[PDB]
C-alpha cells in the first residue's frame, strides 16, 4: 500500500520565515497550483488508487505539491533554497518514474519551465 506521507511539520528543525519563502508560498506556489497540469502533483502519489504498485520501490524521496504548500504554510524551512529543493525533487522523481513524452512527463515539464521563470527573479 502507500508509505507515509513526508512530514510536513517537525518541532526539532529550525523554521524560519523570509521574504523569498513568502513569495515561494504567495506568489509561485499559488499560481502553479492554479495551472491545468497541476491536479497529478496537488498531493502525493497513491500508488494504490493509481494501480502504480512499483512507483514507492522505485521513488524513494517523495514529493508533492500538497506537502510543499502545508509546508510553506507551517513554516518549516530554513530558507528558500529547501523548498526548491522539494520542487526539484518532485520534478525529478516524474522523471525517473516515467519516461520522455509521456502525457505525465509533458505535465511536468511544462510546470518546470514554469517554476524555473517565476523563480528566476526573488523577492530581496
Ligand atoms: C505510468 C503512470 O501512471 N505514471 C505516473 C502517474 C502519475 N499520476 C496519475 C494520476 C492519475 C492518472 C494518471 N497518472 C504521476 C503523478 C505524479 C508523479 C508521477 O511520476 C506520476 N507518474
Amino acid at each position: 500500500m502507500n508509505p507515509p506521507p513526508p512530514e510536513t511539520s517537525n518541532p526539532n528543525k529550525p523554521k524560519r520565515q523570509t521574504n523569498q519563502l513568502q513569495y515561494l508560498l504567495r506568489v509561485v506556489l499559488k499560481t502553479l497550483w492554479k495551472h491545468q497540469f497541476a491536479w497529478p502533483f496537488q498531493q502525493p502519489v497513491d500508488a494504490v488508487k493509481l494501480n502504480l504498485p512499483d512507483y514507492y520501490k522505485i521513488i524513494k524521496t517523495p514529493m508533492d505539491m500538497g506537502t510543499i504548500k502545508k509546508r510553506l504554510e507551517n513554516n518549516y524551512y530554513w530558507n528558500a533554497q529547501e523548498c526548491i529543493q522539494d520542487f526539484n525533487t518532485m520534478f525529478t522523481n516524474c522523471y525517473i518514474y516515467n519516461k520522455p513524452g509521456d502525457d505525465i512527463v509533458l505535465m511536468a515539464e511544462a510546470l518546470e519551465k514554469l517554476f524555473l521563470q517565476k523563480i528566476n527573479e526573488l523577492p530581496t
